[PDB]
């Protein structure tokens, strides 16, 4: 029932973050958290995939795997430094009666991408910078004015979430530059991402609580972000740890559809498995704000046209899998429904909201969400619907997730609004 037709999800046993995404070699490198063991987190190592399009995914060896079973290869990313691939991570080693958990910051090599060897003078970052850091992990690395730059998530004195940053003439030897950004309404921040896009430096970072990610865009200036635009990445309930790749010209960013506060809810656990990917999505700078669409290779899943309409009205739809997108063009206000005749998603443009809930889509149950938007003569809403998701896309500018378990194809669709131009595509099993 709920094996994703073309989102990437392990093969057996338990997935979360997004690691080490790079462009190398001529082909798009994916690894993640991961448990082979059984669909629950623990002696994490890092798995590995591999696409030539950022969407037909294939298995490939796990990569990175602990040195014993007290200890787990936490989340990183990825570089490419003199043709070879680098692997820049948090090692974990559990809390035993007597001490707390410990974390360093560590590096891989790897030649070929298939094989990847340590480097002896780990750990690269030995402890913490300040006295009562914790949760100091998620080495993300980019190089940035002739050097290389990293940050780091932490959390202070237990009460304040802050993103630390390192700097490095080689990868193995680095410098503290302090805490360039915080958060008073987390204690801690997971998976920080410093890029550059048009003259702006965007802060991407995750936050437990809340199980939300935000950014922060405006000028790094004198080792302190100077936020000018504060927002969400996703505006859906499954949006977490979310990273981009190194080594390409757009910046795209891949999260994991899933919830930490929503996990013990769903129901892939009894296939013996957990965990999937989002989809990827361009982020992107115009008129001042950060704007998130779906990466442009996505078309290539478009299979057959299965129905297409220009007005409102309640359709039995020919699709034997929930494996499609709608593509949908309205004005004014929409009420968008998509289920069957014992569930349903419904996403509204009411007025100046966009509002969407999955309260009554399957056996998980739902949540609603909504978030102010801007006005537009014409608006275009692009829904990826899969085994367990529903991926909505709003004006090339925001994007809202959500993970659902529906025992049933999703077979009928109810649009009410004026001007309307909806097509419905078949999406295509990237497995078989
Ligand atoms: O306090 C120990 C903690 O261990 C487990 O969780 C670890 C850690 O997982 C999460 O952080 C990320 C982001 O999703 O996931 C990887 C680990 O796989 C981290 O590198 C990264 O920061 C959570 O978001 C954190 O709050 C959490 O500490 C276990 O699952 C917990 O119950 C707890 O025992």
């Amino acid at each position: 029932l709920f094996k994703p037709n073309y989102h990437f999800f392990p093969i057996t046993g338990w997935m979360n973050d997004p690691n080490g995404l790079i462009f190398w070699k001529g082909k798009y490198h994916m690894f993640y958290q991961y448990n082979p063991r059984k669909p629950e987190w623990g002696n994490i190592c890092w798995g590995h995939a591999v696409s030539d399009d950022l969407v037909h995914w294939r298995h490939l060896p796990v990569a990175l795997y602990p040195d014993d079973e007290t200890h787990g290869v936490f989340s990183g990313s990825a570089v490419e430094k003199d043709g070879k691939m680098f692997l820049v991570y948090t090692y974990y080693r559990d809390p035993t009666h007597n001490k707390g958990e410990k974390e360093t910051q560590c590096v891989v090599m790897s030649e070929n991408g298939l094989d990847f060897v340590k480097y002896d003078g780990n750990p690269v970052i030995s402890k913490p910078p300040e006295e009562g850091t914790h949760a100091f992990r998620d080495p993300k690395v980019n190089r940035s004015n002739g050097e290389w730059r990293m940050v780091l998530g932490s959390g202070k004195d237990e009460k304040i979430g802050r993103v630390l940053l390192y700097t490095s003439d080689d990868l193995f030897h680095w410098k503290y530059e302090g805490a360039i950004f915080e958060d008073e309404t987390t204690k801690e921040i997971d998976c920080p991402d410093l890029v550059r896009i048009g003259e702006k430096d965007i802060l991407i970072y995750s936050i437990t609580s809340t199980n939300s990610v935000l950014f922060s865009m405006g000028e790094l200036k004198e080792g302190k972000l100077n936020v000018e635009k504060r927002g969400l990445l996703d505006h859906g309930t499954d949006f977490y740890a979310a990273q981009t790749f190194f080594g390409t010209d757009r910046v795209v960013v891949i999260g994991w559809l899933q919830s930490w506060l929503r996990t013990g809810l769903y129901p892939t656990k009894r296939e013996g498995w957990n965990g999937v990917m989002s989809l990827p999505r361009e982020l992107y700078v115009e008129n001042n704000e950060l704007k998130v669409k779906p990466v442009d290779e996505l078309l290539a899943l478009r299979k057959r046209k299965v129905f297409e309409t220009a007005k409102s009205g309640t359709f039995l739809l020919d699709v034997k899998e929930n494996s499609y997108e709608i593509v949908c063009e309205f004005s004014g206000e929409i009420e968008l429904r998509m289920g069957n005749e014992s569930e349903e998603v419904v996403i509204t443009k009411s007025r100046d909201e966009l509002i969407v809930d999955t309260t009554r889509s399957g056996v998980s149950g739902g949540e609603v969400r909504k978030s102010t938007v801007e006005d537009e003569a014409t608006n275009r809403i692009r829904a990826f619907l899969d085994s367990c998701s529903v991926e909505f896309f709003f004006n090339d500018s925001i994007a809202f997730s959500f993970r659902i378990h529906p025992e049933n194809v999703y077979n009928i669709l109810s649009v009410k609004s004026n001007q309307v131009k909806l097509e419905v595509f078949e999406l295509e099993n990237i497995w078989l």
